[PDB]
């Protein structure tokens, strides 16, 4: 059943894989100390 893992899994991804790029994203922001001026 691994052909159906990978259908499986391909989901999984977009699902924390959008929260993840959302969180990061906010990271980036409390990154840089200062920002453009």
């Amino acid at each position: 059943l691994l052909g159906d893992f990978f259908r499986k899994s391909k989901e999984k991804i977009g699902k924390e894989f959008k929260r993840i790029v959302q969180r990061i994203k906010d990271f980036l922001r409390n990154l840089v100390p200062r920002t453009e001026s």
